[PDB]
C-alpha cells in the first residue's frame, strides 16, 4: 500500500535540505519531502532512516511532507495542530520525527512502541552554578532579585509537562520562551538565558556536539518522567502492529543502536 507521512524538521532526527542544484534530485541518503503549504526539498536523519527501513521491511511506499500547521502537536480550544493534528484529522496515515509520547496525545492517536528514549533535561553553560531542576532558582523564581533566566520552546510536551506539574514556575518561564533550539542556544551562549529546559534526546545531542564543549545538560532526576519518541498513527490503525514488530526487530537486531551511533554521537562528554 501507499502511506502519507507527516514529519517536521528537528536535527538530527529530521534534517531538511534543498535538492542538489546540479542533478535537481535528492542525492546521498536523503528522500524527497514536500511542504504542507505545497522549491523541492530533501529530508534525512535518524527518523528518516527508521522510515526507510519500515517501508522496506513492511513493504509500503510513501510520500513524506513537512508540517507547517504548528509543530509537534498542541491542542488549542478543542482543535489539534502539528503532526498530531495531521494524524488525528486523518490527513496523514502516520507521523514520524522527534514526537514525544504523552497521555494527552495517546488518548486520541495510537503510538508505535517507543524507539528513542527521551524526557526533559536542562542545559546550562558549563560555568553556571545551579543544582538541577529541584533548585529553588527554578521553582521559586521571583524570590531572587535578579531572577534566574530560563525558558523552553513552547507548545510541545515539555511545556505541557511543566505547566501541569509546576504551574508557578511555568508562568515565570513564559517570558523566556524561545522559537527554536537554535535561538535558545544562541541566547544561552550570550548570557540572555541562564538555562534551557527541553526534550532530553535533542538537548543531550546538542551538548555532545557543542563547539568547544561549553554547554552541558543536567538530568531531571525525579523532577520529570522518562518517556520516548513514537510514531503516531490513526486511533485503531492497522499499521501499528506491523510497525511495532519491525521496530522491535530493529531494536534487537542492533539496527537502532547503529543508527544512534550514526546520527546522535558527538565529541563532547
Ligand atoms: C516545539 C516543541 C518541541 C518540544 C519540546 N518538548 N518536546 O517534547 C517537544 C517535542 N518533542 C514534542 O513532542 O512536543
Amino acid at each position: 500500500q501507499h502511506l502519507t507521512v507527516a514529519t517536521l524538521e528537528e536535527r538530527p532526527f529530521v534534517i531538511v535540505e534543498p535538492a542538489d542544484p546540479i542533478s535537481g534530485t535528492c542525492i546521498r541518503d536523503s528522500v524527497p519531502c514536500r511542504s504542507q503549504l505545497n522549491e523541492k526539498r530533501c529530508c534525512k536523519g535518524f527518523c528518516i532512516d527508521i522510515l526507510k527501513r519500515l517501508a522496506h521491511t513492511i513493504g509500503f511506499s510513501y510520500d513524506l511532507y513537512l508540517v507547517t500547521n504548528g509543530k509537534h502537536g498542541k491542542k488549542i480550544d478543542g482543535v489539534w495542530n502539528g503532526m498530531i493534528g495531521e494524524v488525528f484529522y486523518q490527513r496523514a496515515d502516520m507521523a514520524i520525527g522527534s514526537l514525544t509520547i504523552n497521555e494527552e496525545r495517546s488518548e486520541i492517536v495510537d503510538f508505535s512502541v517507543p524507539f528513542v528514549e527521551t524526557g526533559i533535561s536542562v542545559m546550562v553553560a558549563r560555568g553556571t552554578t545551579v543544582s538541577g531542576l529541584s533548585d529553588r532558582k527554578f521553582q521559586r523564581p521571583q524570590e531572587q532579585y535578579p531572577p534566574l533566566k530560563f525558558g523552553t520552546v513552547p507548545n510541545g510536551s515539555t511545556e505541557k509537562n511543566i505547566r501541569s506539574n509546576y504551574p508557578d514556575m511555568h508562568s515565570y518561564m513564559v517570558r523566556y520562551n524561545q522559537p527554536r533550539v537554535e535561538e535558545a542556544l544562541t541566547q544561552l551562549k550570550a548570557g540572555k538565558l541562564d538555562a534551557f529546559i527541553y526534550d532530553a534526546a535533542v538537548l543531550n545531542y546538542m551538548a555532545r556536539k557543542d563547539e568547544g564543549c561549553k554547554l552541558v545538560t543536567i538530568g531531571s532526576g525525579k523532577v520529570f518522567a522518562t518517556t520516548g519518541y513514537g510514531i503516531a498513527l490513526h486511533k485503531g490503525s492497522r499499521w501499528k502492529r506491523p510497525i511495532d514488530l519491525a521496530l522491535l526487530q530493529f531494536l534487537g537486531d542492533d539496527e537502532i543502536e547503529m543508527l544512534e551511533r550514526l546520527w546522535l554521537s558527538g565529541i563532547c562528554h
